[PDB]
């Protein structure tokens, strides 16, 4: 199996899981989303170790098994310096590939903008360069929901009654439509969702749920900076993704030479809805840019 341990980054203990591939061809670092979830739901990407790709997983600050820094450090900027400090501490000067999912994709983009010189490639899945845009698109999806659920979200969401049964029902319907399409949710996914509700990062940085971003990153938007990224980039997004293909398009437009793939019949957690297809696509991309 993989090796698990604690890395002293910026003064705090960060949990990481390094799954080395037999005949290593390259290293892939991963950034889970939320913000405030855990690496757990990205474990399906371990399959790539069979493709000669070593995958590094880690729980970001205040997430999962990792320690929580001062609240003042709950920022994407800190997350970027944490990722770099971890890369440097584990791989030194070796250049690696960086993959990010949702908020992790935003974190990956922020990282690339400042440290692309340390990367060989970039992969963004269900990621975003703009929170406001993501919010606007998610609101559109909410208006496409059945009246019942649409009114429940607006009514209780405006009164801050996220605990309400009717609201919970609307959230569930939305998730099975744009988060993880009607299937059989794996333990890895449930663990990440629970970790988010238990720690404090999600509530402070993100908000109550997936489609309600009232946290501290609500105005975050680096769409005007990502265009500086000049490294091979793979952008993936689900057809029914809660972070719409429109949002993905905005990233694709700014990154020259980047590739955009829209997974049909898939949503946000594409690495579980089409595990084989997802892992194949990423490994294909990685192996062509050594
Ligand atoms: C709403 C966005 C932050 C996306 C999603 N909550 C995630 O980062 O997993």
């Amino acid at each position: 199996e993989c090796i698990e341990n604690y890395a002293k980054v910026n003064g705090i203990y960060i949990y990481y899981k390094l799954c080395k591939a037999p005949e290593e061809k390259a290293k892939l670092m991963t950034m889970h989303g939320g913000p405030g979830m855990s690496h757990d739901y990205l474990l399906s990407l371990r399959d790539m170790t069979k493709e000669g790709i070593t995958v590094l997983f880690y729980d970001q600050f205040g997430c999962g098994r990792s320690e929580e820094p001062d609240q003042s450090k709950f920022t994407i900027d800190y997350g970027v310096e944490e990722a770099e400090a971890l890369r440097s501490k584990l791989f030194g000067n070796e250049k690696v590939f960086l993959m990010g999912s949702s908020y992790g994709g935003a974190l990956a983009l922020a990282y690339a903008v400042k440290y692309q010189d340390h990367l060989k490639g970039l992969i963004v899945s269900g990621g975003l360069s703009s929170v406001p845009l993501t919010v606007k698109e998610m609101n559109r999806l909410i208006d496409e929901l059945p009246a019942k659920y649409r009114d429940a979200i607006k009514k209780y969401g405006s009164s801050g009654s996220y605990e309400n049964p009717e609201y919970q029902e609307a959230v569930n319907y939305f998730y099975h439509q744009h988060l993880l399409r009607s299937e059989d949710w794996p333990p890895e996914v449930l663990k990440s969702l629970e970790y988010a509700e238990r720690r404090n990062v999600y509530r402070i940085m993100n908000g109550p749920n997936q489609f309600t971003i009232t946290g501290t990153i609500k105005d975050w938007d680096i769409t005007d900076k990502i265009s500086a990224i000049k490294i091979p980039t793979l952008i993936t997004v689900g057809e029914y993704d809660e972070v719409t293909p429109n949002v993905a398009r905005v990233i694709h437009e700014k990154i020259a030479g980047s590739e955009l793939h829209v997974f049909r019949d898939c949503s946000h957690l594409t690495m579980w809805e089409d595990r084989e297809g997802y892992n194949k696509l990423l490994s294909d991309f990685i192996l062509k840019h050594l």
